[PDB]
């Protein structure tokens, strides 16, 4: 049983995130989608909201477990008995900061291997931040979000 | 009549912005310099201030129209009957975020073509943020701003 | 208000990415010159011109021409005031900025405009397509039908 | 749950950076094929395979094989569903993203996975090592002992 | 007597900073480690705290002088009679912003030459921000900080 | 307190960007060696040295020398403790970081220092200048007078 963790702020989870976690489940026996509380980022949705949205959005994937956490990433991964940490790679600025995080996590937990997946071309130019920005100005983001997430984002901004 | 829109926060408009809008007017019949309210960015100048500064700074360009807006970019462009969106390209981090915005705008308004211009070497290393930072510490920024803007920035910080 | 734009490249061979860019250019400017450089291409200049002409024949305001001068020199003699460049990724951007500053030095009245291809074509180039096809990979999706036929014939011999 | 992964490259010659990557891969996947491309290398394909075999003999689930097809074609015929790529810096990232989208077009069932080397090996490549050694620089730290011996012999003649 | 200035926010000073300033002292007769007040960055440590930490962390380097400042960088460098400004280069996003700052400083003080040093591989993936983030979640950062700084960071977060 | 710095490159030919960098170096360090690598240049090593000498003769503390060893080996034998590199754009930065870590491995006592050229020269290189000039573009602004004369003569034949 190979266990992988897919951590992030997921504020909110997008179709880009869904693509990454789906490809993770095709590679590893069990995938933990781990939502960081991230108070420093002032998330639009609470951790409880983000967990519920991701749970509904991944219910069709049998080997996904959605969990919220505030611990240090490396500690949470060890405590989940994960040996693989999944991250999606979008742009150069993401890549460089991801290298930093990966080298720090390797110092904290050497047996946790960071692996990067590339999203579909369809999602390679979207982010949670960009979708929220469009929605803040009432633009149509139905294409970029799971149905349940779109409703919740519309409701939140209403 | 080809109509182009040059959107941005313009907080405040710099000589780099003046260079871009000038080259836009040499290419398209009518250029709308569109100032986004951008409350999330906490602009130093109000939208009304930024519009007045840009109006004075572009008065010598006959086919520039300065307008403020809070709508979604794509909607404002459609409502202005613009089919070209101008953006200046400065650095790598700008380029990647501009690609995101352009692909999102293309989803929202497919007939709005995003085109990028390269500023003069003189302005390729300045930004509104950098000029404000120098001025906050009382450094001489006369070279980087239109006369009216420099006065207003000096007055604002006084 | 009648702008002449030039879209230069080697187009060895022209891809759907090039077709995307030139199509966007024709919706923006009155006349677009698709300019094919004479200089070790897989296809000859005459082949590259003929392929590009057939692939753009449906665009009424495209003119396909070959050139061997410095691009700026040809643009000047063609009375172009707009230079079309497609931007795919960071790597192009950095090299295109260099070329844009050189071209502005050589011909100040030629404005470089950077267009963005569809996500569908943002990761391809003529060189990658040729390499994949040379090594028995499927590139049908990335090329006009006429180019695909010509590429298969070229690789068969 | 028994994943077959392929780690392709020219490995001319295999470095400690490659050893780092393939070692990480073997801790993640059941079987890893270290696939050496036939195509102007300093070492012949037979030399490169023998060097890589000796340098990975301690890894029980590594299989070193040569191939001359398109990488995706070989991966398909090997029933690999995971493609291992090492990421050193921004420059690789940009080119690897291109290749990853092409490989997904060619073989959708092959997932590209990017691994990160130790800081120790993040700035080296086979080409840089060869260039330094060719010009009388010390590269002992960057190579397996067997490769170091073979490189010295090659440069002596 | 060649005088160099190594400016930054140093919130807090890391082993990466120590590496850079050490290599600066091997190249120039006198190095001023200059700590910017940086109120816009909301530093975790006060300027007085950051100065004291850096002073203790560099006490073994005889030709380092630690000073705090709120002036414009170029003015402070001129007033220190420095003709070399040291900056460490970590990642692409740093590099581009450093080019901006260097070209602005060259406009403000042409005789102040900006020079960039590359940190050891050991520190090329750490930053003050990343260390603080790990420590906020109680992760072990002993490896990345001078002893006195680690204690102060532990105490601050306690 | 008497630092010896080396500024290595191919300088084929030396440009105003190189002159900018070496001038900045001489204002920082006591002695600067402009080191020209022997290795398919447009100008011979003897031409490149003579061109660089004339273009820097006004700088009293510059020494122009040719070398064929590994750059680090030559720097060691010259008792240089400072390595001068010019940084133009992101692309250089990424490759220079690689080289800097290799050079630190080869000669730990050689510190790499990166200088920034004027905005005027931030987009040029010897290769771009040669390519533009080869294709009948004006490069007078980017070169010392003596180099411009020599480049015209070289391209005439
Ligand atoms: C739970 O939230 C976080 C947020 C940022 C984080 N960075 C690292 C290294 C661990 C971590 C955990
Ligand atoms: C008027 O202000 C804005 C600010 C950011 C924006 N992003 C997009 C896609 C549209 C928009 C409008
Ligand atoms: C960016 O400007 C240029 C300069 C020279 C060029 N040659 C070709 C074939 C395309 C091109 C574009
Ligand atoms: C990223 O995918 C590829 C494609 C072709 C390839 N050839 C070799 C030798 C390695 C490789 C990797
Ligand atoms: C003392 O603090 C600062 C902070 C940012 C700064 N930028 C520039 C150009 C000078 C300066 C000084
Ligand atoms: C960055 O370090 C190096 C290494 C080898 C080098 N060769 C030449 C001609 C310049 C140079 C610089």
């Amino acid at each position: 049983q190979k266990r992988a963790i897919y951590p992030g702020t997921f504020d909110p989870i997008t179709n880009g995130h869904i693509d990454i976690v789906t490809r993770a489940t095709q590679m590893f026996d069990h995938v933990i989608l781990a939502i960081a509380a991230s108070p420093s980022k002032k998330p639009m949705f609470t951790l409880e909201e983000r967990v519920a949205l991701a749970q509904q959005a991944t219910a069709h994937l049998g080997n996904v477990e959605v969990v919220g956490f505030s611990d240090l990433m490396a500690n949470f991964a060890r405590n989940q008995h994960a040996t693989v940490l999944i991250r999606g790679l979008r742009a150069v600025a993401d890549f460089e900061y991801e290298m930093q995080l990966a080298h720090m996590n390797r110092h904290l937990m050497p047996e946790l291997e960071s692996v990067f997946l590339m999203p579909s071309k369809e999602w390679s130019f979207i982010s949670s931040s960009l979708v929220k920005e469009v929605a803040r100005h009432q633009g149509d983001v139905t294409h970029f979000l799971p149905e349940n997430v779109h409703q919740a984002l519309m409701a939140k901004l209403a």
